[PDB]
């Protein structure tokens, strides 16, 4: 289940088609920052070639791991002036 | 047999050949919105090498689920002006 | 089958080595124009590294989307002085 | 969907041939001025060689972007004496 | 049998360390031209990420499909300077 | 392949360094006289920095564009006293 | 681990949008000066077009190299008045 | 068994998170020099779209041939001034 | 086999990091002239970003195209005052 | 490895921030004297719009090209009162 991921699987459909590659990637490389996301999955996720799986296969990561790892996925979606639910 | 699915399993092979991979991907990606797919599934579907099975994982998951499943699927592909038909 | 694909098919070998990528891509980028493509398959088509598959992209695409897709993909590629069939 | 997106999807192929690269950079610049662009994206749209993805490489951001985002992108395009339609 | 198929079972061995990639996809994209391979096998043959099994997958599938699908694919392995054999 | 196009690819080797830039762009704005060139790749052409690719990048979309586009870049060729072979 | 790597991932999110370009390319070409990085990743990290890719793609490469890659690349961008922290 | 795979097996979690790809790449193109990898894996290996799997299927593949694969592959780990263990 | 291909997998190591990208665009192009390469795999091996993939999509092109594409390979390898083996 | 390389790339971060574009240019126009180096990477070096690429695209083009190259590139940098290293 978990607290920070109420709302990343609730508006999925959203964040697919609004979140953009570099709102995608200054949050994706900030989660190698606290090594809050492994070393070898951000290849994986980044060397997509299209972006509507480079969002979702962090999109589906973000599903898998911890609410530790959501909590901090989501004000970095928050300080980006795009829409705002917690 | 369902009200929802008066028409999936009527137009399977209609909707293999004319139902793009994107297209696919934007209501598949919405089933887990509501929680309304399962968050194992959706990695069982989409790891389909070719399309004409990434389709069709979904074309049977669509048979064997309920009608509250098939409900949501059939307006996310009357929004796309492909065919219409309820 | 479809009547609007009465032709693309039938000069895919031709429209692959012949239709340029900017003649793609002025008519790709206004397949975006009526909402008549879908807004994450377009980054899927134009992402290939290779202009042989970023021309074909579209091309299957088109073989999967329905007439009034390829209805309007064919009088961007009568327009440009190329070679005129329908 | 978005009400400021009403017409950027609606005349893409309109404004991708019409809106020149420096009435390009006085609004892409300008949207780093109310922080409402990201400031590692103007990197990825400004280093296209070529003008036909530098204005597109935006015209896409602004389909992913908020109504936010593309309701600030159109009074810098009808200010300029070019065409006018909101 | 097969007389179109007396020679691609002959020399299976040396068209696949011999056909490139893309002198498979200018034939097999041209298969597509005759409506005369199907319209689904094609992204199975193509979704292969390797090309050891992007060329052998239509090389068994023409093995199955007729000596009508083989008299075509003969001769656009002919025309390429290649080597000759009929 | 071409009957305009019999030499182009021919001598493509002969015409990348004899081929001057600005007898490249004595006929490549030549080709937006007639219409006969597209008005978006011109700016994909010329925007390569370095000449060697600033030829080419017409010289394959000669090769790509009809007969009727090379039928009037080679007059355009041998007007300028370079070399003479229709 | 490491213990030169003790920083460069703690604040990879801060030196992404901190080391410019040239900062980049001033330590980036030192890297060759001791046989240290290698002949052939050089023209990979370069040919980024983007500079949010062109920093990062040493900013991973730096986080599988050694600790004797990144204790140089450290005072490198210690010399340089931006910000201190070993 | 194997003699030159005494190390790799033995330290194959530090070879897979520290041999960059192009340090991968170096060394599995110069496998084909003495024609001593085989040259159609070699498109199974490059063709992996994450280089996590790059590496790896390299480093199983090391697993699988003979002690004289492996005897070349690690001279060419120890060129490198990455870590050094025979 | 071949005989031609007697050496460049030979010193494929050593052409990887020796030929130079216009000693490679000089040759490539020049595949173009007899049309000895094909017209499609052009814009596959320029679209590689980096010059190492770049120089071996050639090769392993090489590889599998005939003797007869490499026996004209060579010597335009060898009137560059490069290395000399045949 | 070279002989003649053994101090350019030793000293590369001296001679970027050292050597002065006419410095660069009194030798790199010496370089297709002896037709020593090429005669279509020559505009891709000085096409290059600042000096710090200006003098890296020969530093890496005299890191590829034979110790035949380099060992004529550091005698037009010794007859300069630069700095003397052989």
């Amino acid at each position: 289940p978990g607290i920070a991921q109420q709302w990343i699987q609730s508006k999925r459909e959203d964040i697919v088609n609004q979140m953009t590659e570099a709102c995608l990637n200054q949050s994706l490389d900030a989660l190698l920052s606290r090594d809050l996301i492994m070393k070898e999955d951000y290849e994986l996720v980044s060397t997509k070639p299209t972006r509507t799986s480079k969002v979702r296969q962090l999109l589906d990561t973000t599903d898998i791991q911890g609410e530790e790892f959501a909590k901090v996925i989501v004000q970095k979606l928050k300080d980006n002036k795009q829409m705002g639910l917690q």
